[PDB]
C-alpha cells in the first residue's frame, strides 16, 4: 500500500553530514519527486561554507522511491512498500586509487514529506588525489544500478561502478556497495533480479551565491519481461 503515497508529487527534504579526512560539513536539500514520471528536482546547499569534495562524489548518496517502476514490474518495487516507515540505506563507496566513503541514511515520510536523513564518513583520501584536489568535471554520466533481494534480512542490496569524468579527459571509477532494510515491521516487496536505469543532470543557480547544486534525476526500473 506504500506505492499510493507517490501518485502525485511529493516533496522531498535531503540532510547530510560529513566528514571526510576531517573536513566536516552539512548538506541541506529541498525539492519535489514525481514516481509516475521517474523525476526529481532538487537544488543542495552546503550550509557551512564551501564543500570539501567535489559535488558530483555525493549525488548518489544525496530516495529510489521515486523510480519509475513499469506496471509489470510493480511487485518488485521494494522501495515504496517499505513506506510511510521507510528503510535504512547503508552504502560503502571506494573511489579506485583514493579513499573510501560509508555512508548511512533513513528515508522515511515525516508529515508530508519524503526526508533523507545521511551520515557520511570519508577516510583514507589523497590531498593531491582526484577528490580533495576538485580535479573532477561537474558533470555525470548515466548508470545502470542492479537490484538483488537480501530475503534473510527482509531487504535488498545493490552494486555498480561510478564513471566520474576527470578534467584531465581520465575517468575517475567509484565501486559502490549498497544494502537497505525495512525500518518498520509490515510487510516489503522482495523482487527478483532487475536494475535501475538512471540519468543525472548537474547545473547551478545564476543567483544563489552559497555553494550548491542544482539536479535533475531521472530513474527508471528495467530488467524484467512478461
Amino acid at each position: 500500500k506504500g506505492e499510493e503515497l507517490f501518485t502525485g508529487v511529493v516533496p522531498i527534504l535531503v540532510e547530510l553530514d560529513g566528514d571526510v579526512n576531517g573536513h566536516k560539513f552539512s548538506v541541506r536539500g529541498e525539492g519535489e519527486g514525481d514516481a509516475t514520471n521517474g523525476k526529481l528536482t532538487l537544488k543542495f546547499i552546503c550550509t557551512t561554507g564551501k564543500l570539501p569534495v567535489p559535488w558530483p562524489t555525493l549525488v548518489t548518496t544525496l530516495v529510489l522511491c521515486f523510480a519509475r517502476y513499469p506496471d509489470h514490474m510493480k511487485q518488485h518495487d521494494f522501495f515504496k512498500s517499505a513506506m510511510p516507515e521507510g528503510y535504512v540505506q547503508e552504502r560503502t563507496i571506494s573511489f579506485k586509487d583514493d579513499g573510501y566513503y560509508k555512508t548511512r541514511a533513513e528515508v522515511k515520510f515525516e508529515g508530508d514529506t519524503l526526508v533523507n536523513r545521511i551520515e557520511l564518513k570519508g577516510i583514507d583520501f589523497k590531498e593531491d588525489g582526484n577528490i580533495l584536489g576538485h580535479k573532477l568535471e561537474y558533470n555525470f554520466n548515466s548508470h545502470n544500478a542492479y537490484i538483488t533481494a537480501d530475503k534473510q534480512k527482509n531487504g535488498i542490496k545493490s552494486n555498480f561502478k561510478i564513471r566520474h569524468n576527470v578534467e584531465d579527459g581520465s575517468v575517475q571509477l567509484a565501486d559502490h556497495y549498497q544494502q537497505n532494510t525495512p525500518i518498520g515491521d509490515g510487510p516489503v516487496l522482495l523482487p527478483d533480479n532487475h536494475y535501475l536505469s538512471t540519468q543525472n543532470a548537474l547545473s547551478k543557480d545564476p543567483n544563489e551565491k552559497r555553494d550548491h547544486m542544482v539536479l535533475l534525476v531521472f530513474v527508471t526500473a528495467a530488467g524484467i519481461t512478461l
